[PDB]
C-alpha cells in the first residue's frame, strides 16, 4: 500500500521523455516504480484511459499487482519481460503506425495481454509444478493457460478491475482478444500458424479486413514483441542473452551459435514479414540483423 500510495501521487512523465516510443528502449536503469509510471503512459498515450474511462487508482492497483505475480528469482521470465514485451507493443502501435489498422478493443487487449503474459512463470527449468497440477493435461499450452487464468484473476480483483468502464460485449470481446493473444506467446502455436502468414505477405493477400487474417496478425505480432530483446542494440541483447542463459543452465561459449540458431529459426523471418506489413516496424528487424552478426563473429571465435 505503501508503493500505491508512491506510485498513485507521482505525475505520469510523457513517452518521449521516457523513451517507450524507441524500439531501442531499454530498462536496466529504471526502478520497479519507474517502469509501472512508464506502464501509465503507455495506457495513456494509447487513450485508454479516455476511451475506457479508468479510474486513475485502480489502473495502478492492477499495475502493481500484476508485476507482484511475477517471480524476480527467475532470472529471464519476470515482470521486466513482461514490462519490455508491452513496451515493444506501444513502440509497434506507435513508432510503427500500427495503430489505425486496430479497433481500441483490439489496442486495449494487446497491452494487456503483453503485461500479462507470462504471470507466475517459474522458470524454464521449474515445470515440475504445472505437473503436479494437471498430471494428466501434461502429454496443451498448459502454461500460457495458466498465464491468463492469472490475467483473468487480478482483472476481476477488487480495486484492480480496469475494464469495470466496458460494456459486457466489450468485455466479453476484449477477454477473448487478451486470451487468444496470451496464447498464441506459445512458441508452437507460432510455429505452427507463421506459414499462412508468411505465405499470404509472400502471394500479396495479405487482408487485414478478414477477420482470421486479423487474428493471425495479432499473434504474430504478440510474438514479435515477445521476442524483441533479439532485436536490441548489441550492448543490451548481451546482457539478456545473459538472463536467458542464467535461468536455462543455472536455474535462476555455447551461447553465440544458440543465438544464431534461434535467430535463423524463429526470429528473422518474422520480422522480415512484420516490414512487409508495415515498413516503420524496420528497426525492428535492423536491430535482429545486426545481433547476429555480432553473434556469429563470436561463435567462429
Ligand atoms: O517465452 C519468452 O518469453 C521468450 C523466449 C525467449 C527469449 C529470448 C531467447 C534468446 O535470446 N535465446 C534463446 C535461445 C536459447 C535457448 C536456451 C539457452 C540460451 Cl543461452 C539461448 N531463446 C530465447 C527464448
Ligand atoms: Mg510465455
Ligand atoms: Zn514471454
Amino acid at each position: 500500500t505503501r508503493e500505491l500510495q508512491s506510485l498513485a501521487a507521482a505525475v505520469v512523465p510523457s513517452a518521449q521523455t521516457l523513451k517507450i516510443t524507441d524500439f531501442s528502449f531499454s530498462d536496466f536503469e529504471l526502478s520497479d516504480l519507474e517502469t509501472a509510471l512508464c506502464t501509465i503512459r503507455m495506457f495513456t498515450d494509447l487513450n485508454l484511459v479516455q476511451n475506457f474511462q479508468m479510474k486513475h487508482e485502480v489502473l495502478c492497483r492492477w499495475i502493481l499487482s500484476v508485476k507482484k505475480n511475477y517471480r524476480k528469482n527467475v532470472a529471464y521470465h519476470n515482470w521486466r519481460h513482461a514490462f519490455n514485451t508491452a513496451q515493444c507493443m506501444f513502440a509497434a502501435l506507435k513508432a510503427g503506425k500500427i495503430q489505425n489498422k486496430l479497433t481500441d478493443l483490439e489496442i486495449l487487449a494487446l497491452l494487456i495481454a503483453a503485461l500479462s503474459h507470462d504471470l507466475d512463470h517459474r522458470g524454464v527449468n521449474n515445470s515440475y509444478i504445472q505437473r503436479s497440477e494437471h498430471p494428466l493435461a501434461q502429454l496443451h499450452s498448459i502454461m500460457e493457460h495458466h498465464h491468463f487464468d492469472q490475467c483473468l484473476m487480478i482483472l476481476n480483483s477488487p480495486g484492480n478491475q480496469i475494464l469495470s468502464g466496458l460494456s459486457i460485449e466489450e468485455y466479453k470481446t476484449t477477454l477473448k482478444i487478451i486470451k487468444q493473444a496470451i496464447l498464441a506467446t506459445d512458441l508452437a502455436l507460432y510455429i505452427k500458424r507463421r506459414g499462412e502468414f508468411f505465405e499470404l505477405i509472400r502471394k500479396n493477400q495479405f487482408n487485414l479486413e478478414d477477420p482470421h487474417q486479423k487474428e493471425l496478425f495479432l499473434a504474430m505480432l504478440m510474438t514479435a514483441c515477445d521476442l524483441s530483446a533479439i532485436t536490441k542494440p548489441w550492448p543490451i541483447q548481451q546482457r539478456i542473452a545473459e538472463l536467458v542463459a542464467t535461468e536455462f543452465f543455472d536455474q535462476g561459449n555455447k551461447i553465440p551459435s544458440m543465438q544464431v540458431g534461434f535467430i535463423d529459426a524463429i526470429c528473422l523471418q518474422l520480422y522480415e514479414a512484420l516490414t512487409h506489413v508495415s515498413e516503420d516496424c524496420f528497426p525492428l528487424l535492423d536491430g535482429c540483423r545486426k545481433n547476429r552478426q555480432k553473434w556469429q563473429a563470436l561463435a567462429e571465435q
